[PDB]
């Protein structure tokens, strides 16, 4: 199943709602994960220029899609095969953002 | 501020999530909402057709935008400017839904 992450639209993108699969897949309770930038899913190995293409869609509110290279709780890596898309209102305005790691 | 609800993408739609705004807006509670559908913001005046469209377009995973009449928990009516998407994985699998909500009500 694909992993849902929901977050707040400003001040740094806090998760505020996880799914069922986001736990299977990284291995985090929502407890560990509620209030943080998702982040600290990163490690070593994740490739700068693609953190670097996330964080401008996320400050302009774009969709991007993007393969990046995550870390579970136990600190195994895996691939992340990553989607956001801004949440707006009919005015435009961005309400919050959505994270999916597809499943396969 | 807009109110955004959370849903699970099967087996009518409960709600998994629910902002602040929404609790401003609708005088819900998250422990008052969780695991329920939506519907229960309708009420007497809210038109039968609108929701009819709601229910084909949600039933197909399709977006949709509608002004509805709904009803705060105590019962006061107030206009919902009302948009719903699917959450979709990268292989068209809906994850999700999400509404957002916005009180266009004419109250003061
Ligand atoms: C809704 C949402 C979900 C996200 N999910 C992930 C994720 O699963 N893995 C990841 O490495 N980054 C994820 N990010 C991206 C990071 O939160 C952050 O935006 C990115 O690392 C770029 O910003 P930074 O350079 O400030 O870290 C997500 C961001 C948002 C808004
Ligand atoms: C994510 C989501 C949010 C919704 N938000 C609202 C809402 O704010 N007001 C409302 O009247 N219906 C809302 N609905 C619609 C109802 O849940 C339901 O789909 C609609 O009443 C049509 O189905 P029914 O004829 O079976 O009730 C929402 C549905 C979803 C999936």
């Amino acid at each position: 199943a694909s992993g849902m992450i929901v977050t707040d639209a400003g001040a740094d993108q806090p998760i505020v709602f996880v799914n069922r699969a986001f736990s299977t897949i990284t291995g985090y309770a929502p407890n560990e994960v509620l209030g943080r930038n998702a982040r600290f899913l990163q490690g070593p190995q994740t490739d700068a220029a693609t953190v670097a293409r996330l964080r401008e869609a996320i400050a302009a509110a774009r969709p991007i899609q993007e393969r990046i290279l995550n870390y579970r709780k136990d600190g195994q890596p895996f691939w992340n095969q990553l989607s956001i898309s801004p949440v707006r209102d009919e005015t435009g305005n961005v309400v919050a953002f959505v994270g999916v790691d597809t499943d396969v």
